[PDB]
RNA sequence: GGCUAAAUACCGGCACGAGACCGAUAGUCAACAAGUACCGUAAGGGAAAGUUGAAAAGAACUUUGAAGAGAGAGUUCAAGAGGGCGUGAAACCGUUAAGAGGUAAACGGGUGGGGUCCGCGCAGUCCGCCCGGAGGAUUCAACCCGGCGGCCGGUCCGGCC
RNA sequence: GAGGUCCGUAGCGGUCCUGACGUGCGAAUCGGUCGUCCGACCUGGGUAUAGGGGCGAAAGACUAAUCGAACCAUCUAGUA
RNA sequence: UGAAGCCUAGGGCGCGGGCCCGGGUGGAGCCGCCGCAGGUGCAGAUCUUGGUGGUAGUAGCAAAUAUUCAAACGAGAACUUUGAAGGCCGAAGUGGAGAAGGGUUCCAUGUGAACAGCAGUUGAACAUGGGUCAGUCGGUCCUGAGAGAUGGGCGAGCGCC
RNA sequence: UAUCCGCAGCAGGUCUCCAAGGUGAACAGCCUCUGGCAUGUUGGAACAAUGUAGGUAAGGGAAGUCGGCAAGCCGGAUCCG
RNA sequence: UUGGAUUGUUCACCCACUAAUAGGGAACGUGAGCUGGGUUUAGACCGUCGUGAGACAGGUUAGUUUUACCCUACUGAUGAU
RNA sequence: GCCGGAAAGGGGGCCGCCCUCUCGCCCGUCACGCACCGCACGUUCGUGGGGAACCUGGCGCUAAACCAUUCGUAGACGACC
């Protein structure tokens, strides 16, 4: 609808959208930034390998209590995860942008993930019962993601 | 032993009219399915909640997806108004750009450097009088005719106070 | 085959570990260890007693998580 | 031919309170001067209401022995269903049935937005429809502990004894 | 140990009926049949410290500690006494 | 620069060993490290005092010890220029 | 070509070379130059350090590290053998 950042070329880029998703806004932004400058199939490949946990998602920010793992070292960081339903997630956002591409009439074999972000949308509660007849919320961190793919060889 | 209208009182009730009043955290608790939802055995306690547009014209159709949800297409002046939709601030967050980074950061004074913009900067003011040179007009002073105005008549005539 | 008799189940209670937990499973729970267990026994329902009053094998205990004077509204925007 | 409001590395004025221009967004009203009036200026009050952070993807999701294989449906299976295997409750039960209380939670079909602190093809969730039959089971009848009128008494009185 | 009360699918609380086989004094504990269930609001990989709940320890035997706290010893039945 | 008997003890005293059984500070070091014996609530008993409710640097017995995941410091483990 | 150097290694001296100058230095003669019209950061070390590229040539070179896997002399996870 509106995009945060316009592409420099309309012609030669496609766009995609997601809102309100039930998928962790730190997560999903961390991910966001390890695929924010691949290839198309590059960043589909290494989704899959997150999925199945052949390689990491280096977490820098939202880094606190995160452990360590060998896989970040190819980052060159030490703190990573295997965050699989946020790499999922934008994996079906990834196919709705190639076939908006498609559609649009592209080359899919040539897009590069040039401008990608995650906001954090409309948070909805539910309640947890402590101590001493109290209650706490149990709210919940829904996010936005928004991506353009350009063409660039 | 007794009766008795008028002038007098009126934050309830049926209708009305008005205001140097308030303007949705204000004004009644209640601008809205409000003494409602909801809590308490009960007596009782008691909220939050207004705004698309002129008009639903409320997004047909193609396409990816199991779907939410997107990309195009279309309506509208405007979707930068898309069914909790007028405007859309701050705290907080994402990204882009620029800069910087071992005494937490921020601050005052003094410069320096770099940026973003502005001056619409880029050969730099005019203004009177006079001298000289080329110009061009119905053209000056004086005189006459008419109109208007300002000051007087040593004490002009007439009014008014 | 007697006993407000003994050991010991169910039930009723709550000693010690000063154990667990102590933003708890829980605004008083959990485990092991414990007391009593035919009697002044345990228990549902009905019923009576109401706040300076009730009821109390008496701890100022209980009276709807409130008790050395309950709770609700009002006097009340009480006084400092 | 664009008011209020809001944003601004744009230009300025004022010692200051503040103010004037430019740009953008916005879409219907607003301001200067002379007087008048006041529910008239916030950084604090363990201030009121609403919202948002760091903590932090952290604490935590450890009471009661236990699950595995294959198939089916399904877009999708650690958790649904069927079969097999291995276990537990162990007749003072994790069995079968009632009273108080609850009030449709019962049964079938469908759905997977929300809820069931993971997930779900499942659900006491949501949406459609269904479902409780009495001369001989109970209430209705009796009276118990007790409650309660009339006559009467007391009482300013509601009324009380 | 999910249709009730406790703010909740809350280890709490809430009145009764029926009651198999073996062992055994026994409605004790332990194993099974009829009936039921899926480990109690999640799973997977490892097996550091510190914990919580269980155990075992040579020689000594309360020297520990305010204090034998805690654990341990004893345990049923028969025959003596 | 110790092991013990008695005491809540600090102090004290005694037995034994020893080479010697010196003295002190660190918020009278150290309770989100422990314990809770003493003092130090609410329950009770005694003596003295008070007409009484009650009092006692007099004795006695029973009595809930909460929270770390934050920053630092420290102990280890990656890594960084 | 010969030597000269290690504490954080010497662009130095010497022996020959094919060549070229009577030029370099000091006194004199000779004229010439953007004489930019009084005016500022002028005059170097400096082919300075660093970063990208345009390049014509010659000589050469076609490596590892990490993940994944395995190991258990190691280990909470990383890390390590
Ligand atoms: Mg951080
Ligand atoms: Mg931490
Ligand atoms: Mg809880
Ligand atoms: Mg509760
Ligand atoms: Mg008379
Ligand atoms: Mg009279
Ligand atoms: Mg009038
Ligand atoms: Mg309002
Ligand atoms: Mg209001
Ligand atoms: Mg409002
Ligand atoms: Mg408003
Ligand atoms: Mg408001
Ligand atoms: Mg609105
Ligand atoms: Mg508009
Ligand atoms: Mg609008
Ligand atoms: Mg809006
Ligand atoms: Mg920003
Ligand atoms: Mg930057
Ligand atoms: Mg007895
Ligand atoms: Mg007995
Ligand atoms: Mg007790
Ligand atoms: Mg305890
Ligand atoms: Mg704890
Ligand atoms: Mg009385
Ligand atoms: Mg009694
Ligand atoms: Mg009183
Ligand atoms: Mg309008
Ligand atoms: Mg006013
Ligand atoms: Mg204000
Ligand atoms: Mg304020
Ligand atoms: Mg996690
Ligand atoms: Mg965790
Ligand atoms: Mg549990
Ligand atoms: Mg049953
Ligand atoms: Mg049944
Ligand atoms: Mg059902
Ligand atoms: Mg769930
Ligand atoms: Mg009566
Ligand atoms: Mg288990
Ligand atoms: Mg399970
Ligand atoms: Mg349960
Ligand atoms: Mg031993
Ligand atoms: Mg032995
Ligand atoms: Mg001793
Ligand atoms: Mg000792
Ligand atoms: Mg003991
Ligand atoms: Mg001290
Ligand atoms: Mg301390
Ligand atoms: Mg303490
Ligand atoms: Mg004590
Ligand atoms: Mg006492
Ligand atoms: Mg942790």
């Amino acid at each position: 609808v509106r995009y945060s950042l316009d592409p420099e070329n309309p012609t030669k880029s496609c766009k995609s959208r997601g809102s309100n998703l039930r998928v962790h806004f730190k997560n999903t932004r961390e991910t966001a930034q390890a695929i924010k400058g691949m290839h198309i199939r590059k960043a589909t490949k290494y989704l899959k390998d997150v999925t199945l946990k052949k390689q990491c998602v280096p977490f820098r920010r939202y880094n606190g209590g995160v452990g360590r793992c060998a896989q970040a070292k190819q980052w060159g960081w030490t703190q990573g995860r295997w965050p699989k339903k946020s790499a999922e997630f934008l994996l079906h956002m990834l196919k709705n942008a190639e076939s908006n591409a498609e559609l649009k009439g592209l080359d899919v074999d040539s897009l590069v993930i040039e401008h990608i972000q995650v906001n954090k949308a409309p948070k909805m509660r539910r309640r947890t019962y402590r101590a001493h007849g109290r209650i706490n919320p149990y709210m919940s961190s829904p996010c936005h993601i928004e991506m353009i793919l350009t063409e660039k060889e």
